[PDB]
């Protein structure tokens, strides 16, 4: 009696979800809903179904994983699906999370369904670890760093600079700050001390390299506040070595005991494929939502409300014997 | 406001006392000791003889069992659970299933809740082993225990004839640790992951030292590890081996469909191992308090508790701040 999963959106995350479901013997992919004309997108991928027929799958989908195609509804249609299915999404706008919760909570309850919002690595796993850290060590400081990954906005920003043909940006934690955080010494970090930015640019012929470097570095709202390095490369090297699909980060709680003893907790991720990891997280949490939906849990929930036991297909006894 | 009772005043109990002070929503009702009334009125404190534990019915919300002995907890845990909600750090992994059943039976019948085996391992490390396995079902989990005392093995060596007193350390092997992190995945033998270093204060007759190295051949505890053994004086052990610091690593190295290297790591660097356990116990007491009020009964483990229950903040404050 497999868990029937439904995927909304067939972008990198939707594709990643489909893949991860193959690593989970207790799950079955029922359908992948897409806005694209599946008449063209072929026909022999039995799973593809046009988004207009989503409603027809109310009795065949236990959990719908929202992988926002890659446009507006990628922040606007959790509500529309929630009224028909139990949902799981990775809404990542931290500032608007409180509001997303309320919206999904109303719709979820009103429909007698459960909706998991803001899961993934951050929000998601990183959130859980910040929580754990400040709960276990009430006195101390939390430090989150976002490992080497691309900042889409920044790459577009770089492309706006005169003389720049193409390019990519990376935000990278500064080892100095990581070491200090990991050491027991407490401290607050300035933006400039936590992360640096590295750009790899393909210049237009001629252009003026020293000038591009300074236009990027002094760029307000993007690089001005960070130590920024600019490397010049060819289009080939960009395509070859800057796919930009990797990422990671660190969540560190530096606390002090009562007598001044230094206690440090750390959680970190090293992901060769950011999207596929987010997808794996989405899938695991689908198992939890399915379980909670059966127990009649109603409304919206975050990773903060879910016991880790629900993420596993093993029985409580098996977990206590093998992993505790 | 949450009334805490501390059972046992060893290093963990002491650590719990101080940890409670770091929590505004908590209050220490009493510290229960098994020390004879052989005292100077005590020496003054929050210390109360264990025989009076029963008098605290309906004045204590959670009894944190700080005993470091899993063997004693076998019987003591059940006794307390029949009277109060409890939280313990039963650390004998092989016997957890039994401890769980016994505490479960007892707490259920008494309408109380009993959290067993919390701390850093069992506890935090257990949670991360589960998280790793669930997130990356296709991979390998590797746990290492940073440099520090292993305690059990300290008493273990204390069984070798000729050893009066001693201490033992477990130390992760950098090579194994780095490989685990690489995401290359693989299997390590016990010997490839940790090494053991002992310091022994010997003799009962200026005993045989070559034989003392009965430690190296000791099944289970040692032998599976490259174990070094140093002989020192009681004096040396006292001033140079107060093994308080410790830590460890829990790494999940996996691959997603396609071979992409994905690595998850959780680790601890603790200057005061006992006090960290104390902090963990206290935070979990809050969750147990909350659960008890919800009518939850029976035994639970860290695996059954949502992280939100560990915080005094409101569900709204957590989403606005930490999510
Ligand atoms: C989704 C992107 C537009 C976010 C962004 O601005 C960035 O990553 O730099």
């Amino acid at each position: 009696s497999k868990i029937r999963i439904g995927i909304v959106g067939y972008g990198n995350i939707g594709k990643g979800v489909e893949k991860a479901i193959k690593q989970n013997d207790d799950m079955e992919l029922e359908a992948i809903f897409t806005r694209r004309d599946i008449n063209k997108v072929d026909s022999n991928n039995s799973k593809l179904v046009h988004i207009s027929r989503l409603e027809l799958y109310k009795d065949t989908v236990d959990v719908m994983i929202l992988c926002g195609g890659s446009a507006t509804d990628l922040v606007e249609q959790g509500p529309m699906i929630a009224s028909q299915f139990n949902t799981v999404d990775s809404f990542d706008n931290h500032g608007r999370i409180p509001q997303h919760f309320e919206r999904m909570d109303e719709i979820s309850k009103k429909a007698g369904n459960i909706s998991l919002i803001s899961t993934g690595w951050d929000p998601g796993l990183f959130s859980l670890n910040r929580l754990l850290g400040e709960s276990i060590l009430p006195k101390g400081k939390t430090h989150t760093f976002w490992g080497k990954g691309v900042s889409l906005g920044h790459s577009d920003a770089i492309r706006r600079v005169q003389g720049v043909k193409n390019g990519i940006q990376y935000i990278i934690p500064i080892k100095g700050a990581l070491d200090k955080a990991r050491s027991g010494e407490q401290c607050d970090f300035t933006t400039r001390e936590k992360h640096e930015m590295v750009c790899y640019v393909v210049p237009e012929e001629n252009a003026d390299l020293k000038k591009i470097e300074q236009d990027i570095k002094t760029m307000p709202d993007y690089f001005a506040d960070y130590n920024t390095t600019v490397h010049f490369i060819t289009e080939e090297e960009l395509k070859l070595n800057h796919a930009g699909l990797s990422n990671g980060g660190f969540v560190i709680r530096s606390g002090n005991t009562q007598g001044g003893a230094k206690q440090v907790m750390e959680f970190n991720l090293n992901l060769e494929s950011s999207a596929e990891f987010t997808s794996s997280v989405l899938v695991a949490y689908s198992r939890a939502i399915y379980k909670l939906s059966k127990e009649g849990k109603k409304g919206a929930v975050t990773v903060l409300d879910i016991p880790f036991s629900y993420l596993s297909p093993k029985t409580p006894e098996e977990l206590r014997k093998e992993l505790l």
